[PDB]
């Protein structure tokens, strides 16, 4: 496994142990081989969960998520897929590690992709071992893998709107559910249909799940609606899920613009990981998984293979050389390597765009390259008309940090910026040079 120039994908079951038994072995080690190791979490609830796993092994975490005092000995260090992501772009040292470990290595966000091509090009240069750790690889056909106990799988049709009959089976339940919806405002609409029937409701989402997880912990609930972002390790003691099996997808159109096409069918690698939520206690036969649709594999032409080649057209790795996409997701963008390679003030650009500005990888990446420099937010409000962001039917506005109020209205349009209303808050802040 550890030796050089191997990579080796770590395809256990959901639940079989991947994250508390497995990676501690592996950690103890390299540890022992004085392989200076990166440990990628998908997010800081696993971080701090592998904090427990890891708990009187010498490893550095380098994230807020963990209060550890640290000894500066230690040659192993832990930080989120996309901290991995963000210091190889920025003009820091990244050390050149010997051994990486990515956990819940499926994730399809962009940071994730890229660091994914990124190892696996070091590994097959020959510089490093690398350890994919998923129980779902990338072009999985499975939906339906093996778990710790039994599980009660039924295809049936699942609401994606508030509903009056129907629906009995889902409220009819007495233990916890875990909903998978393709959207925030789709389940916020759902979240409200339940609440009014007396359930307790915590709703998860990318920009709240480092927030609202806790509550899972911290109070009694009867239902959690999610996003796809609950695929990615989130443990609950629920004995049922519901999936819609939809999600949304953005897409360029004509290399002008993002939309968020769907909501469509999910891959079989995201059936499977939200399916694996539940079916983890070998002592509790008979959790269930309620699917609404089937799976297709809808990462092709997705947006996040092609923002993942604008950040490793923009990583050094050896001289003007590039990272290749990881091989078995490197079909799913036609994309050229180097296309995206800026120069270095526009890099900077870019980075900061992404960073401070949390702009998408695609919307940072056609501000950057126009040669806008970062506080200049006039691209806000100079697009064409099709172009203006709407809220509650009327045309979102904000005052410009000239004193004007301006109809947003931005150059290049990306649906993401304005998905949800805490989506389009921030970039109304964005556009009146609010940070
Ligand atoms: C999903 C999604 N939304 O935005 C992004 N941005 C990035 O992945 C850029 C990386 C990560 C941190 C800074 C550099 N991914």
């Amino acid at each position: 496994m550890l030796k050089k120039k191997q990579l080796t994908v770590l395809d256990l079951h959901p639940g079989a142990g991947k994250t508390r038994r497995v990676l501690p072995e592996i950690v103890r080690e390299a540890i022992k081989k004085r392989l200076r190791t990166v440990i990628l979490a998908p997010t800081r609830v696993v971080a701090a969960e592998m904090e427990e796993a890891l708990r009187g092994l010498p490893v550095r975490y380098m994230t807020t998520a963990v209060n550890v005092t640290h000894s500066g000995t230690e040659i192993v260090d832990l930080m989120c897929h996309a901290t991995f992501t963000s210091r190889l772009l920025q003009p820091i040292r990244v050390p050149n590690y010997n051994l990486n470990i990515m956990d819940e290595a499926h994730f399809t966000d962009p940071s994730s992709i890229a660091a994914r091509g990124y190892i696996s090009t070091r590994v097959e240069m020959g510089e490093a071992a690398a350890i994919f750790m998923t129980a779902t690889p990338p072009g999985t056909r499975d939906a339906f893998p093996d778990s710790n106990s039994p599980i009660m799988d039924t295809e049936v049709e699942v609401p994606e709107r508030a509903w009056s009959s129907g629906f009995d089976w889902v409220t009819d339940h007495s233990g916890k559910t875990v909903w998978f919806v393709p959207s925030v405002r789709n389940g916020n609409e759902i979240a409200a249909c339940l609440t009014k029937a007396g359930k307790r409701v915590i709703q998860l989402s990318r920009k709240t799940f480092e927030t609202e997880f806790q509550k899972t912990k911290n109070q009694e609930w009867d239902f959690v609606i999610t996003t796809d972002i609950s695929e990615m390790g989130a443990n609950f003691k629920a004995d049922r899920v519901i999936d819609s099996r939809r999600c949304l997808k953005p897409v360029i159109l004509d290399g002008e613009r993002v939309i968020l096409a769907g909501p469509m069918p999910v891959t079989h690698a995201s059936a499977a990981q939200r399916r694996g939520r539940i079916g983890r206690n070998p002592n509790k036969p008979g959790d269930e998984y309620m699917y609404g649709g089937g799976c297709a594999e809808t990462d092709e032409g997705h947006a996040h293979w092609l923002e993942a080649r604008m950040l490793l057209d923009n990583i050094y790795l050896q001289d003007g050389l590039i990272a290749s996409l990881y091989r078995p997701e490197a079909d799913k963008v036609a994309a050229i390597e180097g296309e995206f390679k800026l120069r270095t003030e526009q890099r900077k650009t870019f980075v900061e765009l992404m960073k401070r500005g949390d702009l998408p990888v695609w919307l940072a990446y056609q501000v950057a390259s126009a040669g806008i420099t970062y506080t200049d937010r006039r691209w806000c409000f100079d697009g064409t008309t099709n172009n203006t962001i709407m809220e509650d039917s009327v045309p979102a506005e904000v005052w410009t940090k000239y004193g004007e109020k301006r109809v947003l209205k931005p150059r290049w349009m990306d649906a993401r910026v304005c998905s949800d209303h805490a989506a389009l808050k921030s970039f109304k802040e964005f556009a009146a040079g609010k940070r």
